[PDB]
């Protein structure tokens, strides 16, 4: 099973990735988690990407395409994978298509910009694992603490409203066109395409996704 | 309590780290000590680090970050730790930030560049214990002998006028920028920052630090 999750930065796609990963027994390929992992490790890519990410701008297509192509070629992706935050540009999508990679499902999460800005104020993360919570819509079982390690949660410096708005500008200009890209691919018989209302509660979005994927 | 010690080569951070460990009950995390321990074991890391350290050069960010991650995951760091010689580059500091590793205090040891070659050239060590002396400024009770074991003191290969001068240059370009980095973090309320006069006698510097740490 191969799946692409499409949606605005902050729409909640990553929260639903765990449910999908367990359903098909497939790994999550999140370019955001992978770039943040490079920064935490002190890799050369981490050194190159940090300033770009802090500016709320997209990392160069060539760097991300090479990172994803290497990740997909690994053993744990041979029986399927979930792309979460990739592709984010028409060149990233064309790179995968030209390489001969088709997916089974493209799932779009629709959430308006102002709801995202309001929502990200409450985003709290376990930086080491990438586990994400929301103080109100998806709270940790213990306030301020990770459910698995019990370690203090953090607020990403990149979640300042100004940087949230810069990411949403990049999204509408460079990423929103992938809705038409994959709707066309679905009409060509190269994938299935479905859209969910990401404004609903986490449990309701999960059930909608369960009905689409059966 | 979590503390970072910043300072020019030979400023006396390691000397003061021992008193902060004994007094506040938190472990000293010395990247230099951990690398030298790899050399003493004959590990692959020790094999790759020995000549870099002996030339007075910095070991790769990725390697030191991994060493620190493994050490601070141990249970003896639950209630705090002292980072002595880490971070030493902006990528190491950004790695800590991305991983949500907050600190309570950043202490900068201020010593003029003119005093560095003399501070390092006179350094003598008792490797098995970590005891450090200076032939003139902090001498052993018996010339050339460890005060507790009577074992001969040794001189690190990097503690020579040639290397030390090359260290102060790499220091200006790669490590000195952490002063502004943590001064900016402290101005944002993320840590307390304090400058120490490192030219004062060992006992006076120790007093200045006890006043800051409480
Ligand atoms: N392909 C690429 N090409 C180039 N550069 C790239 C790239 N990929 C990454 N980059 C670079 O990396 C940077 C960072 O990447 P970035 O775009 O920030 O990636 P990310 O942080 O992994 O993804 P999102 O922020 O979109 O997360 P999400 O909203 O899908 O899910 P979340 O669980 O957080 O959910 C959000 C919040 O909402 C909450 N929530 C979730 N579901 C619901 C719900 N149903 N109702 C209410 N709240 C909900 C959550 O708890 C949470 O608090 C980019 O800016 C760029 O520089
Ligand atoms: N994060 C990292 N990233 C990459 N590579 C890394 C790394 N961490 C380590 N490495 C690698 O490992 C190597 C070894 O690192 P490390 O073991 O820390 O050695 P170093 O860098 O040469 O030592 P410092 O410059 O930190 O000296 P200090 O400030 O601790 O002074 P000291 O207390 O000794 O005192 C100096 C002398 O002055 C004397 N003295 C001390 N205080 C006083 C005082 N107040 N008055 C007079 N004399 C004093 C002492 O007795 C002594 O003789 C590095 O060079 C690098 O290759």
């Amino acid at each position: 099973m191969r799946i692409i999750l499409l949606g605005a930065p902050g729409a909640g796609k990553g929260t639903q990735a765990q449910f999908i990963m367990e359903k098909y027994g497939i790994p999550q390929i999140s370019t955001g988690d992978m770039l943040r992992a490079a920064v935490k490790s002190g890799s050369e890519l981490g050194k190159q990407a940090k300033d770009i990410m802090d500016a709320g701008k997209l990392v160069t297509d060539e760097l991300v395409i090479a990172l994803v192509k290497e990740r997909i070629a690994q053993e744990d992706c041979r029986n399927g994978f979930l792309l979460d935050g990739f592709p984010r540009t028409i060149p990233q999508a064309d790179a995968m298509k030209e390489a001969g990679i088709n997916v089974d499902y493209v799932l779009e999460f629709d959430v308006p910009d102002e709801l995202i800005v309001d929502r990200i104020v409450g985003r709290r993360v376990h930086a080491p694992s990438g586990r994400v919570y929301h103080v109100k819509f998806n709270p940790p079982k213990v306030e301020g603490k990770d459910d698995v390690t019990g370690e203090e949660l953090t607020t990403r410096k990149a979640d300042q409203e100004e940087t949230v708005r810069k990411r949403l500008v990049e999204y509408h200009q460079m990423t929103a066109p992938l809705i038409g890209y994959y709707s066309k691919e679905a009409e060509a018989g190269n994938t299935k395409y479905a859209k969910v209302d990401g404004t609903k509660p986490v449990a309701e979005v999960r059930a909608d996704l369960e009905k689409i994927l059966g």
